[PDB]
């Protein structure tokens, strides 16, 4: 059968292999940008390349294997790192001036890990229906019984790094039952490893698609006609017989199938309009799933003025405003003498962040930075790069979050298809939304679904 596969992010070009796999070549793979690789993208950033999307390989050295890591870590050997927070506690800045002692914050940390630790075990006494969920905050409150979760300056950040800057989202929005424990550590192990290579995270999506695509031998480019760039899919007609896609540049295909690999972000968007329309019970677990906003806000210096050494990597701030510039990263090893700090963003600052001009929000981190290292003179930042996913029509957000009220059922209605219009992408992996292994695994298990029912018929 012929299939049109919209976009080639990791589970788009996950898919098409999978098919071509089974034998089904007559493939189409219809792509809005310049290029491939979707959320995994790097950047030129101070003359070095950075990633604006996915960064890190999560989940190593548990009892199952992470398909991502052999492919990062021994096919390509893509220059990594693992990530080690234990000296978090040395490294929370207070609002106005200095760190906090770091045994009262290391004990802070422990409560908080304490009481995500209960959390897990009442997770696991909840019904599969989702009748008992409720939110991590509702969690946190009747175990530790208070009327609030976290609340002061450094309660809050702590909160913060440990759910935010995983989930992109507050903790009062997120579901317990399915977030804590989270599959892919529980399944794959506690480590993450930091991909710093200048080829890019974004290889191992090249690379899986050349192992089917067509490429040059000089170049090593992709040159399989089966792939086409610059492709805005606008609209996509569907009947009992087959399929249409028309595209942005007027272009117009006809299929047996489409699989549809754009993010939940774009499908709540009406970019791509359905003819005739989604049936109400797609449209209304497209609408309650949350597509969550992380951003990672590159920063260039003339010199260094923040501490290097053990335990330094990841540093907080603590501002009285919950998630105000609260997540730091420095690079001592990554990019060695680069003079380049990473603060990350979420949410409701994210989306207000990109809605203001590079000036406005260098202008806010330097303030925080002063009131960060009062001791030094901390020079303004030369450069800076704040990535706008959200207001970017392919991805209108960065990854998927599952919200208290949504349960399994409701989230497994994302991943079925309609008709012979299939859906595919991270948020349609079972047990890996919001990661690049979900979006890779999500891939073939779509493609599995439609293989089954078109060649099989068993549907
Ligand atoms: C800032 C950020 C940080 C993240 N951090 C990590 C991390 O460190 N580790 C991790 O495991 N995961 C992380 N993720 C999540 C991970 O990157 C994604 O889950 C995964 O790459 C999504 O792949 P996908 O194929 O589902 O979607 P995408 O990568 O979005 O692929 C969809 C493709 O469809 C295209 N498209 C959209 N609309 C149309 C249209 N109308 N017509 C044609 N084509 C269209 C897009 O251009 C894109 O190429 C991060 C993502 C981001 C953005
Ligand atoms: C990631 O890959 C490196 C690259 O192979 C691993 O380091 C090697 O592992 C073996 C295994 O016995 C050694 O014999 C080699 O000497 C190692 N090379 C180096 C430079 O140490 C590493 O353990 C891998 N990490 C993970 C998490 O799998």
């Amino acid at each position: 059968p012929r299939v049109i596969v919209v976009g080639a992010g990791m589970s788009g070009i996950s898919a098409a292999k999978r098919l071509s796999e089974a034998g089904i070549t007559d493939l189409l793979i219809l792509e809005a940008t310049d290029h491939i690789g979707g959320r995994m993208h790097k950047t030129n950033f101070a003359g070095i390349n950075v990633e604006l999307g996915a960064n890190w390989v999560e989940g190593v050295n548990g009892g199952k294997m992470n398909p991502i890591w052999p492919i990062v870590n021994s096919t390509l050997k893509l220059r990594n790192f693992r990530s080690d927070f234990d000296y978090l506690a040395q490294n929370v800045y207070k609002e106005d001036g200095g760190v906090y002692d770091e045994d009262y914050v290391q004990k802070r940390i422990e409560l908080a890990d304490s009481v995500e630790e209960m959390g897990e075990k009442l997770s696991a006494t909840l019904h599969a229906s989702g009748r008992d969920d409720m939110s991590i905050l509702a969690m946190q409150r009747l175990n530790e019984h208070q009327p609030n979760g976290p609340a002061t300056p450094v309660d809050m950040v702590v909160d913060y790094y440990k759910f935010d800057y995983e989930f992109a989202e507050p903790p009062r929005v997120t579901s317990l039952q399915n977030t804590v424990p989270l599959a892919t550590f529980s399944d794959f192990g506690d480590d993450v490893y930091f991909v710093a290579d200048q080829r890019g995270y974004e290889a191992v999506v090249y690379y899986l698609a050349g192992q089917y695509l067509k490429t040059d031998d000089k170049s090593g480019k992709i040159v399989d006609p089966r792939l086409q760039l610059n492709k805005v899919v606008r609209e996509i007609k569907y009947s009992p017989g087959g399929v249409t896609v028309k595209t942005e540049d007027n272009s117009v295909y006809s299929a047996d199938y489409v699989m549809v690999s754009a993010s939940l972000g774009v499908l709540q968007s009406d970019l791509i309009q359905f003819k005739p329309k989604l049936p109400t019970w797609k449209v209304r677990a497209i609408y309650q799933f949350d597509m969550a906003v992380y951003t990672k806000i590159f920063l260039k210096f003339p010199r260094k003025f923040w501490p290097e050494g053990k335990g330094r990597e990841f540093f907080l701030y603590a501002s009285s405003r919950r998630g105000y510039y609260g997540v730091w990263q420095e690079f001592e090893k990554q990019y060695p003498d680069a003079n380049v700090l990473l603060v990350t963003v979420t949410d409701e600052e994210s989306r207000r962040i990109e809605q203001q001009s590079d000036e406005q929000t260098k202008a806010e981190i330097m303030q925080v930075l002063r009131k960060m290292f009062p001791g030094k003179d901390v020079p303004d930042a030369t450069d800076i790069l704040v990535p706008r996913w959200w207001s970017d029509r392919f991805y209108k957000g960065t990854f998927s979050n599952w919200p208290v009220g949504v349960n399994r059922y409701e989230y497994d209605q994302l991943r079925a298809p309609v008709g012979r219009v299939y859906f595919t992408g991270e948020h349609t992996s079972e047990h890996y939304n919001g990661y690049v292994h979900g979006a890779y695994l999500s891939g073939i298990d779509s493609a599995e679904i439609l293989i089954n029912c078109a060649q099989k018929k068993m549907c």
